[PDB]
DNA sequence: GCCGAATATTCGG
DNA sequence: CCGAATATTCGGC
């Protein structure tokens, strides 16, 4: 499983982090709140960057699509399901 | 990809930055005659003029962009019978005074 | 918003 | 030193 994806589970999954990006209260996919605030202080903590555009192109790239005030997006995959850390395994590039 | 309209990777500018760079010159300078650059304390130079251009610390992915680019580590031989107890690496384009001939390195594909 | 491609970083042969 | 896996960036619809 590429690092990405266990980093992914684990900063969206992670409560330290949910004002900034967090589970729906659904588990089907995942909110970013404040993406400038998102970008610049919760990605160079587990990537090498701090850009939003380079995190959104990594989740198309394993094939999460976006979802349809304030500065905030959200996105899913089929197999990104909270509590269900194993569906990783076969999420592959696209 | 890269710009449409003029292409030097960033590698290449940061390279020629930090090797020309007088205040790195302890630790990555040019020959004397300019045609090779030399790395003293590799360790020291990874955490300390690394970082401040790439995303890493790591000689090896330095050295894996070098190569890359088809830089080459230059090797000398040894003369003398007293016994000797450092790199350095060339590239036919990399040559200080010729700084236009640094736009004629290319990418190695893969 | 999503994907192709060149360059960058890491890991193993 | 090299090829590949993955990551980051650039630019097209
Ligand atoms: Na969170
Ligand atoms: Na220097």
């Amino acid at each position: 499983v590429p690092a990405f994806l266990t980093k992914l589970w684990t900063l969206v999954s992670d409560p330290d982090t949910d004002a900034l990006i967090c589970w729906s209260p659904s588990g089907n996919s995942f909110h970013v709140f404040d993406q400038g605030q998102f970008a610049k202080e919760v990605l160079p903590k587990y990537f090498k960057h701090n850009n939003m555009a380079s995190f959104v192109r990594q989740l198309n790239m394993y094939g999460f699509r976006k979802v349809v005030e304030r500065d905030d997006t959200e996105f899913q995959h089929p197999c990104f399901l909270r509590g269900q850390e194993q569906l990783l395994e076969n999420i592959k590039r696209k």
